[PDB]
């Protein structure tokens, strides 16, 4: 995005605080080379002269201008990506009662009943609890005011800034890179989830490459699916992107909520408006007011579907810049936000494509980290997507998704106090597919402190969550 004005305000939004996060009996064994990120200025770890208020909104370093061929052209690709997206989905694209977009529906969870609220009920001190009741699916006064103020397209805000308090690698720690969330207003999330929220439960279910998202996948069980299909195809890319979601150009955005989210595909016509909402933001973070043009408000979970679907529109503009006849079949691909794997049997040149994805302000690098560019002749077992491999179980013969032993021991080395026992069993179903070596290896230092789940038990659970059948075969 454009840094368009800074300007200091009254009322300190309070977002530089110490980290829940502190070191496990893992770290002394494992030594990672990661930490918490830096939450305080003040923090000893951090480089001399950084200044984290500048490095958070570094990302954002202009809002691309494309030509008018250029926008002609994205509008193609996005209305032709749109025509396969409703071709699968449907358009049974009505809004959602307030009662569904709090309680969610088959395919899309719940609101979070006690998650950060947004401004200004932040600053006022009511939680998200006093504005909405989640038991009964039904809205405060203020809440269904501010719910009005959108039907009538008047309804304006800031963006909540948050320091994301997790674990990143030492130099991206000592640099001040900390990743921040913006946290949008609550009501303004209730009305997003009722204007596409019917969409948005239709691309969990429907996750897969036809669609090209995985948002919604079980990594445990979708891999196996996944991976068979991109097994198929002579070359296969992972394409690593610079700060996907800030360098998303106004142009870009504005035409794909504008081809996507069409009224002729069965949306309110406020489903348009509330997305170009997220274009020209305000961001609060201390006692500074930050308005930006372009780019998506930074996040993972909320922003995952509106990232996916311009990853799609993206490949597909730069394929079609570069060559002649390129159509949706031309290749295969699937992508969570800014993560992506494409596939063709073509002998597409990645490499030439570089200035086409740098005419949508994105810069793109081979995720191999090859000195050399983007190549011919790799495989799905060569890729990285989610921080996840491609390998066959000997076992089963099944696709396994394996993550790196280092991120691994990055992982187990730090807790949020309190709960370690609950971090072990969920990573313990990350790290069973690393085999039965690495596994025992992985949890030695909590042996006898907490319950290690055996490395067959999670195994056994597996071979029934991919394919059940196959594990009632293994009892003829």
């Amino acid at each position: 995005g454009l840094i368009v004005d800074t300007r200091d305000v009254e009322e300190r939004v309070h977002v530089m605080r110490k980290t829940k996060l502190a070191p496990t009996v893992a770290h002394g064994v494992f030594n990672p080379e990661f930490g918490p990120a830096a939450l305080s200025n003040k923090d000893p770890r951090l480089n001399e002269g950084v200044v984290l208020d500048e490095v958070i909104f570094s990302k954002h370093k202009g809002d691309t201008k494309m030509s008018a061929e250029d926008k002609a052209l994205f509008r193609r690709c996005a209305a032709d990506y749109a025509s396969r997206l409703h071709s699968v989905l449907g358009t049974a694209n009505a809004p959602l009662s307030i009662y569904e977009a709090i309680k969610g529906v088959d395919g899309l969870d719940a609101m979070e009943p006690d998650t950060a609220p947004g401004l200004p009920w932040a600053l006022q001190g009511k939680r998200r609890g006093a504005l909405i009741d989640f038991e009964n699916g039904t809205v405060g006064p203020e809440v269904e005011a501010a719910l009005k103020l959108m039907e009538k397209r008047e309804y304006k805000f800031a963006c909540q800034t948050f320091l994301k308090d997790e674990i990143r690698p030492m130099e991206k720690v000592r640099a001040g890179k900390t990743r921040i969330v913006d946290v949008l207003p609550v009501e303004h999330i209730l009305y997003t989830r009722m204007m596409i929220g019917r969409f948005c439960a239709q691309m969990h279910s429907n996750n897969g490459p036809q669609i090209g998202s995985a948002v919604g996948c079980n990594p445990d069980v979708d891999w196996q699916r996944f991976g068979t299909h991109f097994a198929q195809y002579r070359n296969v890319w992972d394409v690593d992107y610079s700060a996907f979601d800030a360098n998303h150009c106004s142009d870009a955005m504005n035409i794909m909520f504008e081809e996507v989210f069409r009224t002729e595909f069965g949306f309110h016509p406020n489903a348009e408006w509330i997305l170009k909402t997220l274009v020209n933001t305000e961001h609060a973070y201390e006692n500074k007011r930050i308005t930006v043009e372009g780019g998506m408000p930074s996040g993972c979970s909320a922003t995952s579907i509106i990232n996916t679907i311009l990853n799609n529109i993206y490949v597909l503009y730069a394929l079609r810049r570069h060559y002649e006849g390129v159509e949706l079949d031309t290749y295969t691909m699937i992508s969570y936000g800014d993560d992506i794997v494409v596939a063709s049997d073509y002998d597409l040149d990645f490499e030439a494509l570089k200035p086409h994805f740098k005419s949508l302000g994105q810069t793109i690098t081979p995720a191999d980290k090859s000195d050399k560019g983007f190549v011919l002749g790799h495989s799905i077992t060569d890729v990285t997507f989610l921080k996840r491999h491609f390998h066959m179980d000997y076992g089963t013969g099944f696709y396994k998704p394996v993550m790196a032993s280092k991120t691994l021991e990055a992982i187990l080395s730090f807790a949020r106090r309190g709960t370690i026992q609950e971090k072990l069993i969920s990573v313990a179903g990350l790290a069973v597919h690393s085999g039965p070596d690495e596994y025992r290896r992985l949890f030695e230092p909590f042996q006898g402190l907490f319950e290690i789940p055996s490395y067959r038990s999670l195994y056994l659970r597996w071979v029934n969550a991919v394919c059940g059948d196959a594990a009632a075969a293994l009892e003829h």
